[PDB]
């Protein structure tokens, strides 16, 4: 093949140059207003030394099945298999812990971003796999919001996170305060979880051309302060909720607040009162008090305060700030700051959760929506995040939203597309947590921590080796592609598609779960759906062959660029209530206060986390902002010429303030040991004013690298920022991770020389 292709990913549509079968350049649609420049890295990942070529099996798991040694998985002693020895295994090892041990004893959750397309949606067709299997233990919620999109439910009625927002160009001319608080937009608008528009860039510049004031309330100083030039504040890191109690009491205390919103579109707001005036513990939440424990300035607090209310404001909240202890209070207590300046509803004002995710608040055009391949349907699901609580305590009962459940005594586990050993917190715990599961299988194309750990890892194939049908857009529905093939399967990769329907012919399933189609025939049949409902709805589309050869169809916008969220709750909220048990916005919650949970009381409330940044007697001195990589999609392209512009001799690097480095004799350029009470890492230091003192940034998503598998709290040679992070659940409410809930210590290296090993391959699968 030579020529050019269209296709596209989590980073955008681009177009590919082939050249003798090989692909040589992926270039940015031109309709793309602001391209992400990952799509170098999209391409080598295709052809990197960490692609996985062929099926291996654990060498011990070979020789001895359930009796092998487990504590040396992750060590790289594989044994290269053919494809037929390796399918008829995975088949008898789902059929001995089906009957073995029921549909109890396989975990099929299987978090991961995978890649868009809504046939090869390898999380799906696992499930639907494991269905034909006899049953499965699913995963619930997520680790972006898994605080926040179970609080939201209680207070406003609904979702609220991945909902579609007051659009930009409303904003544009009628927002006058526009504030991020605990969100970069610039960096976080560069994906989608299908495939991306940049609707944000252009919003984010009318608003700057409209000299329209920003304000960034955020421990570092990042590319949006710098983009708009805007004030920035800085907290010490989980201490946003504090800043925002100070906020709330100044309005009351100057008697500035909406009385009339209070009284006519709230509940509850009189049971929270006593606390914020402090009748209940004697101590009044002043600006004061709040400046004591975050380190603003009480009179900043005041003055933001005094602006908000005076101005048409937009609080844009990011979800860092929940990913944390008590992360439920966070947009709580944003919802009853918001309610309180009484601009719910109106064009410009109010609150929203997702300008910086997806595209959030680009018009939604009048287009169908598209759907894909289905799944075909102690406790059968478990918050995502108790993965490791599971497998040490089968059995025990956990606390969940108002409902009590045991744990299922899981066996085995099967995981496509995600890097768990990357992404789940406390890494020594779950590391030895791991040797309780008999058998581990894994699928990917790349050579992740992860699929170092399986006792059997087939290679998967890109999209990029297979054609595929997406939307453009999460909440713009722009328009569909055709994700056409570029290069043919590499080595012996496989789809997950073609995995688990020879898996399934091999339980004599097969045709179940194909239904008789192929490839081309199950995308037409995606495709004749969404052209029939666009038909119904005056939306004219062509027919299949002749949409494939254009390869992409897009929609018209109508009244999208109106929208204005909760518009009809504020003109009349009897004939337009909201979702809770009374019908308005619930600041005091009768539904939570019955469940009873000390760490998750009935009205917004400051609790101490389990570590922060100067909290009374905390034990370690810095505060690690573990947020998301700004070169990276979590764990994706590390392994890719990319790492070469931000590695620091080799290892991730470790971005601290110049007064905190001299304390410590460091030097910008450094190799760094960075530890606490649970374990230990290496970084490259670049010394910086942009972090403020007291805070080090390291981005998740580091391929984890250990110096010796077998030794308990062994060195991390490479960089992975959750050998250090705790595993417990924000409260009883939500269970969500706390992955940003980090302190450590940082002192420069002093033991052997290491040199990495996380960016070869094994040396048997070369
Ligand atoms: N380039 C890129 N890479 C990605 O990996 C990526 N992941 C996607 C995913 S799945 C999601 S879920 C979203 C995540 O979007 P999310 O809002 O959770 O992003 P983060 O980078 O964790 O945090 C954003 C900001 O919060 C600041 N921050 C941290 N702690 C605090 C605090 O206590 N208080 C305050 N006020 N600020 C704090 C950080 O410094 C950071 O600038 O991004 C998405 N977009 C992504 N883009
Ligand atoms: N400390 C900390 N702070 C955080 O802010 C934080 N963020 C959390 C969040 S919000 C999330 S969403 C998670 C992300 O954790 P997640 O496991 O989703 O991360 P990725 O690096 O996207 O892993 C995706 C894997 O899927 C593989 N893959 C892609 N396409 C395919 C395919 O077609 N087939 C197969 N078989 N494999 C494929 C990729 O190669 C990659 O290895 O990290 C969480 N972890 C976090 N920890």
């Amino acid at each position: 093949a030579n020529g050019t292709v269209m296709s596209g990913s989590h980073w955008g549509v681009f177009t590919a140059t082939v050249e003798n079968g090989r692909a040589t350049a992926f270039t940015p649609w031109e309709k793309d207003p602001h391209p992400s420049p990952m799509l170098a890295g999209v391409l080598d990942s295709i052809y990197s030394p960490t692609r996985i070529k062929y099926p291996m099996v654990r060498r011990e798991f070979l020789e001895k099945g359930v009796n092998a040694d487990r504590s040396t998985r992750g060590n790289g002693d594989f044994v290269r298999v053919s494809w037929d020895q390796a399918l008829d295994l995975v088949a008898a090892e789902v059929k001995r812990v089906e009957e073995t041990y029921g549909p109890e004893g396989v975990f099929g959750g299987s978090y991961g971003w995978k890649s868009p397309g809504r046939l090869h949606n390898c999380t799906t067709l696992l499930r639907r796999m494991l269905t034909l299997a006899g049953g499965y233990v699913n995963g619930a919620g997520d680790y972006s919001t898994g605080a926040a999109q179970v609080i939201m439910p209680h207070v406003v009625g609904t979702l609220e996170v991945y909902e579609q927002q007051t659009a930009w160009p409303v904003l544009a001319e009628n927002t006058e305060v526009m504030v991020f608080w605990a969100a970069d937009p610039i960096k976080t608008s560069q994906i989608g979880w299908v495939i991306p528009e940049h609707g944000a860039y252009p919003g984010l510049e009318a608003l700057k051309a409209k000299g329209t004031k920003v304000i960034v309330i955020d421990p570092v100083r990042t590319k949006t302060v710098e983009f708009f030039g805007a004030e920035h504040i800085t907290p010490k890191p989980q201490t946003d909720v504090a800043i925002m109690l100070g906020m709330a009491h100044t309005l009351v205390a100057e008697d500035l607040y909406d009385k009339d919103f209070i009284a006519n579109y709230t509940s509850g707001f009189d049971k929270f009162l006593p606390y914020l005036d402090g009748e209940t513990d004697s101590t009044p939440k002043t600006a004061e008090w709040a400046e004591g424990i975050s380190g603003v300035p009480a009179e900043t607090i005041k003055e933001l305060a005094r602006l908000f209310e005076s101005k048409r404001t937009m609080l844009a909240a990011g979800w860092s700030m929940q990913r944390m202890h008590h992360g439920e209070q966070a947009h709580w207590m944003l919802v009853t700051l918001a309610s309180m300046l009484g601009q719910i509803g109106l064009p410009g004002g109010g609150f929203g959760l997702s300008y910086h995710y997806s595209g959030g608040g680009t018009p939604s055009t009048s287009g169908p929506a598209l759907a894909g391949i289905t799944d075909g349907g102690g406790a059968s699901v478990i918050p995502v995040a108790r993965v490791v609580d599971m497998l040490e305590n089968p059995g025990a009962e956990f606390d969940f939203n108002g409902t009590r459940s045991k744990f299922p005594d899981v066996k085995m586990a099967y995981w496509v597309g995600g890097n768990p050993f990357v992404h789940h917190q406390d890494r020594n715990r779950m590391v030895k947590a791991w040797e309780k599961l008999e058998t581990f299988v894994v699928h990917d194309f790349q050579w992740t921590p992860t699929a170092r750990h399986a006792d059997i890892v087939l290679p998967a194939t890109t999209s990029y080796e297979r054609n595929d049908i997406e939307t453009i857009g999460d909440y713009s529905n722009t328009g569909i592609l055709a994700m056409k093939k570029i290069v043919e399967p590499l080595y012996e990769a496989r789809s997950d598609y073609d995995i688990f329907a020879a898996v399934a012919e091999r339980l004599g399933k097969g045709a179940e779960f194909t239904e008789g189609k192929d490839e081309m025939g199950w995308i037409k049949s995606f495709y004749d759906d969404a052209a029939k409902q666009g038909k119904a709805a005056g939306v004219e589309m062509p027919a299949f062959d002749a949409f494939w050869a254009e390869g992409i169809v897009e929609f018209p916008v109508t009244d999208g660029a109106d929208f204005v969220r909760y518009a009809s709750f504020r003109e009349d909220p009897l004939l337009n209530p909201l979702g809770t048990p009374t019908g308005l916005i619930e600041i005091y919650s009768k539904n939570i206060e019955k469940m009873g949970y000390d760490d998750c009381p009935a009205h917004p409330t400051w609790m101490e986390p389990l570590e922060r940044l100067d909290g009374p007697g905390a034990k370690y001195p810095l505060h690690i902002a573990a947020s998301h990589p700004f070169n990276r999609l979590h764990s994706q392209l590390n392994g890719t010429v990319l790492r070469e512009g931000y590695a620091v001799q080799g290892h991730e690097p470790c971005l601290m303030h110049p007064d905190d480095a001299a304390a410590r004799g460091i030097a910008d350029g450094d190799v760094v040991r960075v530890h606490n009470d649970r374990g230990q890492i290496l970084t490259g230091v670049k010394v910086t004013d942009a972090v403020m003192k007291g805070v080090i940034q390291i981005y998740e998503g580091g391929w984890y690298d250990p110096s010796d598998v077998t030794e308990p709290g062994t060195l991390d040679k490479y960089g992975d920022v959750n050998v250090l992070s705790a595993d417990i659940g924000t409260s009883k409410l939500a269970q969500g991770n706390c992955g940003q809930t980090v302190l450590a210590e940082v002192e420069k290296y002093t033991g052997p020389a290491v040199t990495l090993t996380g960016f070869v391959a094994p040396k048997a699968a070369e």
